[PDB]
């Protein structure tokens, strides 16, 4: 009994006029939980959650030297203000700076990128489409369930890249921490191909356990993007994982 459905969490989506799936994995008990077993195994475009493997690959191949190397703004003014500045790996991941990671993808190239995704067993391991946007509008797909499996390898330094690469990416994933918990996670927003979805994948570190998580929800407009974290935290409080 390693997977179990719990439809009570649907109340949180409903209260917010929303549809989606939340997947939790208790590492100690080696047990999973979700409010919709079928949606949890349906594969979607990773969108900017792909910045986790993209980062690992850029670092192992030396495209990126470390988390301090500066990537200069190219001077094109884009719609997202925080993109129009210089970034390092920490801030590029935090603000989902797509044009920085498209540069990484072009430097990596099609053959290296495909070979690395096979090694990771990442999603359907399909890179068909454009070299620098296939995670936003090409052939790659991945499920919430498949995200957790990838994230667990990363937590334990099991992926087919150096341990240094995986430690740097887990540092850059840092999102929030206090005396009660640590969250390492990555947001995503898939709008180029229907259905438009928001993502949030990562884990919650406690003193004596870690809860992995992966959620996606339908997202017609950008105004509801905060619900990704809100609905996840509401599920987390219900399960007494955070206070
Ligand atoms: O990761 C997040 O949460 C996040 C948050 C955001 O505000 C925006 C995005 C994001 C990432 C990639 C694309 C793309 O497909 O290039 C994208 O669409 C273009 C676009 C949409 C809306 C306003 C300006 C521009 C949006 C992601």
């Amino acid at each position: 009994k390693e997977w179990q459905e719990n439809k009570s969490w649907n109340a949180h989506f409903t209260e917010h006029k929303s549809q989606g799936v939340v997947v939790l994995w208790n590492e100690n008990k080696q047990q999973g939980f979700t409010n919709n077993l079928k949606r949890a195994n349906q594969a979607f475009l990773p969108a900017s959650t792909f910045k986790i493997p993209n980062s690992l690959i850029a670092l192992d191949l030396g495209v990126v030297k470390d988390e301090h190397q500066v990537f200069k703004w190219d001077g094109q003014t884009r719609d997202i203000a925080t993109w129009n500045r210089d970034h390092n790996l920490i801030t590029a991941m935090k603000y989902s700076v797509v044009p920085v990671y498209q540069e990484f993808a072009r430097q990596i190239g099609e053959a290296r990128m495909s070979k690395m995704l096979h090694a990771f067993d990442y999603g359907n391991e399909d890179i068909s489409g454009n070299v620098d946007s296939f995670w936003l509008d090409g052939g790659i797909r991945i499920s919430a369930t498949e995200q957790i499996s990838f994230l667990r390898k990363l937590y334990h330094n099991k992926l087919h890249v150096s341990e240094r690469s995986q430690r740097i990416v887990k540092q850059a994933m840092l999102t929030e921490a206090n005396g009660d918990y640590i969250i390492r996670a990555k947001t995503g927003y898939s709008t180029r191909i229907e259905p438009k979805i928001g993502w949030w994948v990562g884990w919650v570190e406690l003193d004596d356990n870690v809860w992995f998580f992966a959620m996606n929800m339908d997202m017609p407009t950008s105004d509801g993007l905060g619900l990704r974290q809100a609905i996840t935290k509401e599920v987390l409080k219900q399960e007494k994982i955070i206070p």
